[PDB]
């Protein structure tokens, strides 16, 4: 019930909502049905349209009007858009020239530029180029401003998860909002686009920027628009509010549209029908900056023009039924669409069986377009996990698809051309982003980056200080001509051992073998030298990762490679190498098959043992520094020590020797030298987080050997690939992995064949930036080089993705 029988007068879009059950005139009163009686009247005015025209000028005030063209509307700040134009003979802000914003150019009492973000439902990144004649006031954002080819969303590429992450810089996992539609169990309720229950507070956690301003003294209008207010009346409400005092005017403003998401719904995000939902977004820009210039506010405010993700051809034939795998169908309930989600339909029901559920969904028809996963062994790069609301049992739809439970879910729910909710890394999802105002650059071209990165920008654009989140702060320094955030390195927080020879080879029992007992005075000088680090600046070329973390651990230095050895873990926390353009394969000689060596540096208190290995019959090893990367016979050796090896299951020795025989001397040859960093990952959790050794699920049997859940490398390059990598002058190139260790490979459905056909395939797939690795490791890299901080920050952040070009 609300006691809608008060008034809106003087109260057309308050700013600060007011308290049940009186009345509501705020831009979000319609979507609660608590306007006030006289909200339409009073505060929706139509009267005239939105344009003043030649006669309109200079009349006389009725208050009647949408909007004035009256000698008094400046001061007012209620002209129509178009006022001075039609009335006062200036030009539209798109036919100026652009000219740099070296200062702000503001109004005397304002204490900050304004921030405005422009957010567009559904923009698609191909939009700004492949729309171009048709925009030519975002058009003139973009090439004046400073714009990306494109951002990247969040997954799922879902409305509310990405408007969310904008304003948060939260994962979806971590600020709730897991999808369009929702299920928590905790408190036992559901969450849909359609009704009341996605109004509750208790489903949106972090701290979104309205409020991080609010509590930092800075003015916020309300970020939410009724879909019934008119896109016109968005934008003169906005203009009215920067018209208000000193002392009650906002600096922080959000306008929304619909469009163009909703027509690329209908009709594909390429149907001839796009054209006009194009036009007229254009154009609501144009009244925006027209509007802007009339109040001396063009040179003032920092704009963002800022989409939530693209837009696919999905239509009804392209549809993949549960029916057709599952003949218990009726015993789950599925989240369709653009991706699954699956739980069981009844928690008192003991015959459901997840693992038999995903075993009858994968790889079961030639061409099947989509793969279930447990939502653990998701790529990693997706962070998409660590939440109650997040289904154990988790479906990734292949670009063009829908999944559905029944054939009747379809027809009785083609209507729709286009979706989206795909992965993140996929083309058509990718969306939009220009900045432009006197805090961003003029004409510059940013590369593409991930929306989780906004948040803190805003930040910096409003002189706040963000909440924590998932950005990187500072790496998109690169984007502001100032107000920039200049971070510093994280403390390290371990420092390493560098232990020399201190056990003899009979204190090892460790039920290890090798041949390597068929043994000079200038080469044991010589090998000596590689012990104490002698080549160390050539496999170590970033500097030493730091340990952010209390620990306790080596550094062991080798010809070929350098570890930080885990006395705590029994293995390396990283392995660094460099592979020249020349660098030459060999294989394992026949007679060291088998070799596994104890190192003399370390107690075989703190080793692994080859028995446990024996006796596991489920779990093999392998090695961190590749034995057929040995630059010598003798060198070799050393890739054998018991300090080189981790433990893997033979399924995953698959992937793992393909890269290191093949994929690493391939990398070399394509960048002009490699150095590679490789290292174990534990996230028995799912958090995304380095997990400490009591979060441990597994060990090699009757061990304290610790399984690894995932292995990662960084492969670093120069991007001036005509320089080797280990004599790079300039900046960085990076692409890098976690690759899910796992007792089979039924993730790809292939892999019976040769690794050549579907390992490189899996390794694309779960490609990831350095940052998800130093989140997953408590490390820090890119210690110790000749770039600015805040371009490294940039290169953590980097994803290589294997997509075509936009
Ligand atoms: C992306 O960025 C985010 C933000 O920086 C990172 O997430 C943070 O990670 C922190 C470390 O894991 C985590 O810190 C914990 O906070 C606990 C209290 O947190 C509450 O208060 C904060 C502040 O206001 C609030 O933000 C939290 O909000 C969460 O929960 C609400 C309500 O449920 C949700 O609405 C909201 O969406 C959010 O949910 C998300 O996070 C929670 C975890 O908090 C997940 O479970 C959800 O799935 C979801 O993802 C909270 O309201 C605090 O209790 C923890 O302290 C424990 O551990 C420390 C170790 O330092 C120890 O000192 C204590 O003893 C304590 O242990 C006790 O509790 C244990 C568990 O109950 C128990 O086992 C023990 O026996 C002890 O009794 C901890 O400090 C922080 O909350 C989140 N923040 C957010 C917003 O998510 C994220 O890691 C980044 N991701 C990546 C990949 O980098
Ligand atoms: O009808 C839809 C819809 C749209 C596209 C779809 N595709 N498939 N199904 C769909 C259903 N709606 C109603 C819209 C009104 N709205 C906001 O007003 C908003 C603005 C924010 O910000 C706008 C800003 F980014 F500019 F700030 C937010 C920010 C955080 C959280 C929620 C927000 N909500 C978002 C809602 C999605
Ligand atoms: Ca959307
Ligand atoms: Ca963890
Ligand atoms: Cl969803
Ligand atoms: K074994
Ligand atoms: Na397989
Ligand atoms: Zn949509």
């Amino acid at each position: 019930w609300t006691a809608t029988s008060g008034s809106c007068k003087g109260r057309c879009f308050e700013l600060q909502e007011v308290g049940p059950p009186d009345c509501r005139c705020d831009n979000l009163c319609k979507s609660y049905s608590s306007c006030c009686h006289d909200f339409d009247e009073l505060c929706l005015k139509t009267a005239r349209g939105w344009e003043c025209t030649k006669d309109r000028c200079g009349e006389v005030r009725n208050e009647e009007n949408a909007c004035h063209c009256s000698e008094d509307c400046l001061s007012r700040g209620d002209c129509c858009t178009n006022y001075q134009v039609v009335c006062k003979g200036e030009s539209h802000w798109v036919d100026d020239d652009c000219e740099e914003i070296k200062v702000p150019e503001c109004p005397a009492g304002f204490v900050r530029p304004p921030l405005i973000i422009f957010s567009v439902d559904g923009f698609r990144a191909s939009y700004m180029k492949k729309g171009s004649k048709v925009m030519p006031n975002i058009e003139k954002l973009r090439s004046c401003g400073t714009h990306a080819p494109y951002m990247r969303p969040v997954y799922p590429t879902k409305t509310f998860p990405n408007l969310y992450t904008l304003a948060t810089g939260l994962y979806p996992e971590s600020h709730g909002i897991v999808g369009n539609s929702m299920y928590d169990p905790v408190f036992d309720a559901s969450f849909h686009l359609r009704g009341r229950e996605k109004f509750n507070h208790r489903w949106w956690g972090g701290q979104p920027l309205w409020i991080t301003a609010t509590k930092q003294g800075v003015r916020a209008g309300t970020f939410f628009w009724s879909v019934s207010i008119p896109h016109e009346r968005r934008i003169l409400t906005i203009l009215q509010w920067l018209s208000l005092p000193d002392n009650e005017r906002p600096s922080v403003y959000a306008f929304y549209s619909e469009q163009p998401d909703f027509s690329g719904h209908k009709y594909g995000p390429f149907g001839p029908e796009m054209t006009n939902p194009l036009r007229e977004i254009d154009k609501t820009v144009g009244q925006l900056m027209d509007g802007l210039k009339q109040l001396r506010l063009h040179r003032c405010v920092n704009v963002i023009f800022v989409g939530d993700h693209g837009m696919e051809d999905v239509t009804c034939d392209r549809t993949e039924f549960l029916s057709n795998y599952l003949t218990n169908v009726d015993d789950i309930t599925l989240v369709p669409g653009t991706l699954g989600r699956i739980r069981a339909k009844s928690i008192n029901n003991s015959k459901y069986d997840p693992k038999t559920i995903i075993a009858a969904l994968t790889c079961k028809k030639p061409d099947q377009h989509f793969k279930p996963y447990m939502k653990q062994h998701l790529p990693k790069r997706l962070h998409y996990a660590n939440n109650r609301r997040i289904e154990d049992i988790h479906l990734l739809v292949d670009r063009r698809w829908h999944v559905a439970r029944k054939p009747l879910d379809v027809y009785k729910k083609c209507f729709f051309q286009g979706d989206h909710g795909f992965d993140n890394k996929v083309n058509s999802m990718q969306t939009v982003f220009v900045g432009y105002g006197p805090t961003f650059k003029y004409r510059t071209k940013v590369p593409p980056f991930e929306n989780i990165e906004l948040y803190n920008v805003m930040c910096d654009l409003l002189g706040l200080k963000p909440a924590p989140n998932n950005g990187t702060h500072g790496s998109l320094n690169h984007l502001l001509r100032t107000n920039t955030f200049r971070p510093t390195m994280p403390d390290e927080v371990s420092r390493p051992n560098y232990p020399g020879i201190m056990y003899l080879q009979s204190e090892f029992d460790l039920g290890c073998t090798c041949d390597d007992k068929v043994e000079n005075k200038l080469e044991e000088l010589n090998k000596r030298l590689h012990t104490k680090g002698s080549t160390k600046e050539r496999h170590l070329l970033y500097g030493r990762p730091a340990v952010l973390y209390r620990t306790s651990y080596d550094i062991l230095y080798h010809t070929d490679f350098e570890s930080g050895y885990s006395e705590i873990f029994l293995m390396p926390l990283w392995t660094s190498y460099t592979i020249s353009k020349q660098a030459e394969v060999s294989s394992i000689p026949e007679h060291l098959t088998n070799c596994v060596r104890p190192d003399v540096r370390v107690s075989p208190g703190f080793s692994q043992n080859c028995l446990a290995y024996k006796n596991d019959k489920q779990m093999s090893y392998g090695f961190l520094f590749p034995p057929y990367l040995s630059s010598s016979p003798e060198a070799k050796y050393d890739a054998f020590l018991v300090t080189n090896m981790v433990p893997m299951y033979p399924a995953f020795k698959r992937v793992w020797a393909y890269f290191q025989r093949v994929l690493v001397k391939k990398y070399a040859s394509e960048r002009n030298g490699v150095n590679v960093i490789s290292g174990p990952i534990f996230d028995y959790n799912y958090d995304g987080l380095r997990d400490t050794e009591d979060e441990i699920k597994q060990y090699v049997e009757g061990s304290s050997i610790p399984v690894p859940t995932h292995y990662y490398s960084i492969i670093t390059s120069c991007l001036d690939f005509t320089q080797p990598a280990d004599k790079c002058d300039g900046p960085l190139s990076v692409s890098s992995f976690i690759l899910p260790h796992r007792p089979d490979n039924d993730e790809s459905c292939n892999s019976s064949e040769d690794e050549s056909k579907w390992v490189e395939e899996l390794m694309k797939m779960h490609t990831a930036r350095v940052r998800d690795i130093e989140h997953l490791t408590g490390l820090d890299f890119y210690r110790k080089t000749s770039r600015s901080y805040s371009e490294i920050l940039t290169l953590k952040t980097y994803l290589h993705t294997y997509e075509s070009e936009i």
